[PDB]
């Protein structure tokens, strides 16, 4: 009976085809009891008005923990117009104004994280510094709606990229972003949801990042290429132990589009008993 959480994007839109609650089922019947929701939008999950989902998740044996989320304009109804990626003081009150209204639903849901998990567009050091301030102000506003934890920030590969000034431009040059993104974010205020997988697709170690960033780095993505193991990447033990060691206590298990034809479901599961054979995941 270990406990095992799943970030739902993983399924795509198998979720929500046919029945959902049988669907939410087959998920606790996979073995998993946590769930990191994406998709949520104007109290909405996947379209489904998100108390009812909560609801359907909580009567399948499920907890919702945990929730990925991006700001977004609400005056626009294009949904990839509306997405925010150009941060500026102009655009900071319409920022927190998202983060005000998501934050208060996500403390109906009775959610323990809320997390950003797509970069705002940074190229500069300034870009950077000010990114960083906007997530600050963001805690403060997500808080003060009941989230205790604050702002929670999950990476991908491109907070690996440097930024490098023309006098200063394998060598490395220029500093990575996300080492910006600790060093300037406030540790009261703001946390980090290491992905270890696109960590490792930026050339960095996540047992590194955890060893010099344990107060910092307190959720994981566990994902691989796809299905766990089956892949040259990713030591899990190593990931795994250091995981314990720093006391990180919930953790998701991501998977994106399978490769060779196979549903998101059939894949899932197989992540799942990787985990429950794993000796070591408690
Ligand atoms: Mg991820």
């Amino acid at each position: 009976g270990k406990e095992i959480g799943l970030q739902i994007y993983s399924l795509s839109q198998e979720l929500y085809k046919g029945d959902v609650a049988a669907n939410l089922r087959k998920v606790k019947d996979m073995g998993y009891s946590k769930l990191e929701l994406a998709g949520y939008g104007k109290g909405a999950i996947g379209g489904v008005p998100m108390m009812d989902f909560k609801k359907m998740a909580e009567d399948a044996g499920l907890k919702i923990i945990s929730s990925h989320v991006n700001p977004v304009d609400t005056s626009i109804s294009d949904p990839f117009k509306a997405m925010i990626f150009k941060y500026s003081k102009e655009v900071t009150p319409k920022i927190m104004e998202y983060w005000k209204a998501t934050a208060a639903d996500h403390a109906k849901l009775g959610c323990k994280y809320l997390i950003q998990p797509m970069m705002p567009t940074i190229t500069t050091h300034d870009e950077a510094k000010l990114v960083c301030d906007i997530f600050n102000q963001a805690s403060d506003v997500i808080k003060a709606e009941g989230i205790a934890t604050g702002f929670g920030y999950h990476n991908h590969n491109m907070e690996f990229n440097r930024v490098a000034t023309k006098e200063q431009q394998f060598m490395k040059v220029g500093d990575q972003i996300y080492d910006l993104m600790l060093k300037d974010t406030d540790p009261s205020k703001v946390y980090f949801e290491m992905d270890v997988y696109w960590t490792v697709m930026g050339q960095n170690d996540p047992v590194e990042y955890m060893q010099k960033h344990p107060d910092r780095i307190k959720v994981l993505h566990i994902k691989d290429r796809a299905v766990f193991g089956q892949s040259g990447m990713m030591n899990f033990e190593m990931i795994f132990k250091q995981m314990y060691a720093n006391g990180i206590k919930d953790y998701f298990v991501e998977l994106e589009q399978m490769p060779d034809g196979r549903t998101q479901f059939a894949g899932v599961k197989d992540c799942a008993d990787y985990l429950i054979k794993a000796p070591f995941v408690k």
